[PDB]
């Protein structure tokens, strides 16, 4: 191959391409960049079995197209010691030749006829994504999915898709909360009435990296693709059966509290200087936050005035996990939260005030988390 | 003790004494600062046999003089989850309360009669510093020395007084390079004509985090103690005999190259992205740059274009420490830099260009480094 290309443009595409790489056996062809010259594109993937990355950047100029590899770190680390000016990159034999100026640079390339080949599905269900309800979604749910979740399923999030009512869920969980949202209004086109796509969450933060909107999400049942005008990402779906968060979540709620959730953040991260959780005491016009967890002769408390009553005769005690509650409320966009609780030995819900209204561009979720006796 | 405060004066105070805290036992005193209230001030200290800082901060209400102690680390968790407002400290019995308004803490306090005495020295050298002369040389030779270095003076930056003369020697060295200054000009007292204080690095470290300018540095060959108004440091010295710098500094050198310091640095740093060594290839007009530690069939090359000509016939060839050579050069403060030669086998100079003309605020430090073969 022979072309010229803008510096910044490859070092962006670059960057975007080190997570698909493992970098550490360099000797590897897993730790290079694909690269193939076409017509004014150049195009760089790294895949692998379960996930991978399709990019391309025009070239300034082309003179020799053809395919080849190269080391994804070391090529990163070359030209982000480089000037602004273009770079030209051009194949030796088995090697590639950079040169910007009086900078020139070799690193080897492998057989490309071992990279491995970057699948294309047909697709058995798709949408296309014009806002960002979707990556808002992702954002606000992945803090309660834990990767190395030793249970399968439970290892990603929940894409369930209703062709029939045009609704997208997305759920994640570990088993001591769960967070939700119900997208509404969104254009399925799919074989059936129902699919649902687990991704893995390490694909799932790749995509907060690549995407926010405008760019379609595609699955045969076995891999997703999304796809925008630079970008084509794959990964690998998880095998089957999420369960179904419907049937946990509780019929009614004795008790609806609608509570400024700033403060409530400012209280529990106060209490939480010295517990892991906290004792949540809810009075008509005041909560009142302690230490629950704390060591012997170490004690935390705060409260805060509530100043439009709430509907409780005496007191409400609840024992609350912080960092879980945190999380629940940093998920919200409104200035104010709702709290749902029953018995206080039961689990018990937070979400947006006026969670019921619909919006457009942003997700709203919910979390259900169990709660700490006494 | 019954004092009140302000938050940031007592954050502040405790964000600086958390490195001279053993954090992870918590059930020891050594995680524990102690308190001692004092006619309208609040001193805290932490300390051991090796180390220690003492401050102070001025008290907003004091009612009640007294002493105790308390873990440091959950202190300032504590304090910096508070509002802007002042904070109540007051004793119960070996409990330490804190309070802001409607928030309120409890801490277990130890029997201060464990807490290591606070050493005071009597000097036999000191100075005033009141400019950042000392600490921008300690700033600028701190790379060059390894902590754990296993050889025991080594491991410490060399202060070397000269009454006499009224000159302060600062040097560090590992045995691959060596950085020094000489401060001229300083107010020296001591009862010796001349002394040498040797600083461990973790000590130099803190020093960097604590002092700037108008500070009193004194020793008595055994501790160091820095003061300036709000603090009070101390740490033990090592016990002696630092390699004399002197006697292997070379006695001439046959070239001296005037060079551009970022040009220099930007051309090191491009080569050593497939290299620690790096050929530095100078002639008249120009000045080439290859990686000379790489990988087989990984290359990296540069040049610079050198308009004032170098005083060379043909060619002078340099293997160079890409590290050594980039901190040597981070160490100056000048655009231009003094390369000094002699035979490409036996060890170099940098410094900066000027080097020789005197200064007053900032220290002029030069580097020896010894060379690659080929």
């Amino acid at each position: 191959m022979k072309i010229s290309v803008s510096k910044n443009d490859l070092e962006n595409a670059l960057r975007y391409l080190q997570a698909f790489l493992d970098k550490k056996d360099a000797s590897s062809i897993a730790s290079h960049i694909h690269l193939e010259v076409i017509k004014e594109k150049l195009f760089l993937k790294a895949s692998d079995s379960d996930i991978g990355l399709k990019s391309y950047i025009f070239t300034q100029s082309s003179d020799k197209e053809g395919v080849g590899t190269i080391n994804g770190k070391k090529f990163l680390d070359i030209i982000s010691c480089l000037k602004d000016s273009n770079i030209i990159l051009e194949t030796k034999d088995d090697s590639l030749a950079i040169k910007q100026n009086k900078s020139s640079f070799k690193l080897p390339m492998f057989d490309a006829d071992e990279f491995p080949e970057f699948p294309v599905i047909d697709p058995k269900v798709s949408i296309e994504v014009n806002a960002p309800f979707l990556v808002d979604a992702f954002k606000k749910i992945a803090p309660v999915i834990e990767q190395t979740s030793h249970k399968r399923e439970l290892a990603g999030i929940l894409m369930q898709f209703d062709q029939k009512h045009q609704t997208l869920s997305v759920v994640g969980t570990d088993t001591k909360r769960l967070s939700y949202t119900q997208l509404e209004k969104i254009s399925i086109h799919s074989t059936e009435e129902d699919i649902s796509c687990i991704l893995p969450k390490r694909a799932l933060l790749e995509i907060l990296k690549l995407f926010y909107e405008n760019f379609s999400f595609k699955s045969d049942g076995m891999l997703a693709v999304i796809e925008n005008e630079m970008h084509t990402f794959f990964t690998k779906l998880i095998d089957g059966n999420y369960p179904d968060y419907q049937k946990i979540l509780p019929k009614e709620y004795i008790s609806s509290f609608t509570l400024g959730k700033e403060e409530f953040k400012e209280s529990i991260k106060l209490c939480s200087s010295l517990s892991s959780t906290i004792k949540l005491t809810l009075e008509k016009n005041n909560a009142l936050f302690e230490s629950l967890d704390s060591e012997h002769s170490e004690t935390a408390k705060t409260s805060v005035e509530i100043e439009k009553g709430l509907d409780i005769e005496k007191a409400f005690h609840l024992g609350v996990n912080a960092k879980f509650f945190l999380e629940a409320l940093n998920a919200l966009g409104t200035t104010q939260f709702v709290l749902r609780c029953n018995e206080p030995s039961s689990p018990f819900l937070i979400q947006e005030s006026l969670d019921e209204k619909q919006s457009h561009l942003n997700a709203k979720i919910s979390t259900l988390m169990m709660p700490i006796t006494l």
